[PDB]
DNA sequence: TTTT
DNA sequence: TTTT
DNA sequence: TTTT
């Protein structure tokens, strides 16, 4: 099984904790032994403006899944959205009431909907791909949130006199003389990881440390030597 | 404290990861320090003939842990079904109606009661050992989940062009040329494994990795060199 | 940033593992990189004359915060009590009731208030500092959580004929010379631990294992 | 309720 | 629903 | 709500 899956993830914080905006949109393809991806896109926001409240982040996701797909031509997508598996091309009004989920996640996903159900159908008519609201459930969107992560540390080393970046939940960043490595520090997860290749910057230092109000949440902190 | 628990797990997948029927049904003996058993018995399903929905599951579950409790003489029976501790042979409309579950789970359980409660009191009246539905909350069930997963794969390597065995929840397994190591992957249970002496086939390989539908489970797949 | 936290944690087991009564009320001074304190309070309460249901453990609980606090000057209260966050001096019926808890929840609150809030505007008024309900969202809650379980194994060294205790969700606890040290066994949590100075008592043996009843809570069994 |  |  |  071949799968593409994207997610939105990594956030500036701000001095007490409190995110500021969300740094990176990855696609991934997935295949197995499903621990890592060697293809991948990314797209960085603007967290200095961003909505928070928000969803930017689906519109952007299914956009990079489908230019992803289109190359690699995967049996699936999966999209960071825990719907029970439904696909995206069937959400209208009836069906979205449906769903075993919150009034709000309902009333929500009928305004997504608009845009993103014709965007999954026309994709599907072209290539019989699905794009699947499976969310949590997919070891492809753990790896892709896995990747938001390296590639918001990324951003920061790209941008850094201080940053810090909140990761996506329980993983870990490791940096090597010219690349990054993230891994899930899940090991019931069994072994999650990716790899992204850069330049790290002179004159910079960083530490890895938790989150003191989101458990379980890492923090990776960028300072200058100035 | 010496209990005996049950559970059933593993199954056959297809190549879609889509489970096909369970495997393996463990009755286990536990006792200090409540992290491995060494006595334990195993019984076979039919995973090409296994009605998932069908709930022959419970069923074996309770038989083979009575069989193996008259034979080691337990302090109580742990079974994989969480109601809160729940004595089985208590277990009427009235009772279920009272429990803290899903209506589904009380209207299976209404049916399960039909076999189970006169089972369990019959059981208890004749030794004084009561059958309690603790389900997650028991350490017992977890080992017995470890060993159905090991079983599993005994079954896999005895009856294999090539298999795909799902796992139980977040445990691994090590092959060793005489016997089937199996752990749970969550350091958080207090490591919890379990070891079946067997005879590893020639001609085929193995491979143990994340399931991409299901998060936090394993796929141990068997292949033949062919 | 700088945190002070409470917990209380810890619990005497009877012989067929049914906890018996709570141990260990600590409040932790917490700081960057937030994994351990250095800078604790510990109060003990009577395991063998505790009312589970009493809710004496919060009570506890924001006293000795206070108390740490006041010595300290942290810029913030946690309490072990997952109302989002919601300020403690904020919360009379009305803020209850739109409260995204439990109908149980918000009645032992209901309660609660009518003592924990006054104090908490007190202390508001006097210092600044709010005291804040956040629970399981925090790093410090679980590192006070660790301690009590420590702080748990020390009144077991200094009591023992013999004594099961069991420990808060997921935490190991090792002995060594002169010190008890307590990890969290949940790596996610990203390497939360404590360490405490006391007296090994000798003649004694130990042993750590997976409460049967409850799974991912440990055993401190101690044997004279 | 259980199951991957 | 998602986000630290 | 919290506790093993």
């Amino acid at each position: 099984m071949r799968i593409v899956a994207a997610d939105t993830g990594g956030a500036v914080l701000d001095e007490s904790f409190q995110p500021v905006g969300l740094i990176a949109t990855v696609a991934v393809l997935v295949e197995k032994p499903y621990k890592t991806s060697k293809r991948f896109l990314v797209k960085y926001a603007d967290p200095y403006n961003y909505d928070l409240s928000g969803r930017q982040a689906i519109r952007d996701e299914i956009e990079l899944a489908i230019e992803l797909a289109r190359e690699v031509s995967p049996d699936v997508i999966h999209l960071n959205s825990t719907l029970g598996g439904i696909e995206v091309r069937k959400l209208d009004e009836s069906t979205i009431d449906a769903l075993q989920i919150s009034d709000r996640g309902k009333e929500i996903w009928k305004e997504l909907s608009k845009d993103l159900q014709p965007l999954a159908k026309k994709f599907w008519e072209e290539t019989g791909i699905e794009i699947i609201a499976i969310g949590k459930s997919s070891v492809p969107v753990r790896i892709a949130e896995i990747y938001a992560g390296i590639f918001s540390v990324k951003w920061a080393l790209d941008n850094v006199g201080g940053l810090l970046v909140g990761l996506p939940r329980y993983m870990e960043v490791e940096i090597k003389k010219d690349k990054i490595i993230g891994k899930s520090l899940d090991p019931r997860e069994g072994g999650l990881y990716g790899e992204v290749k850069t330049e790290v910057p002179q004159g910079i230092k960083w530490e890895l440390y938790p989150n003191p109000l989101v458990r379980r949440f890492m923090v990776f902190e960028i300072t200058s030597k100035s």
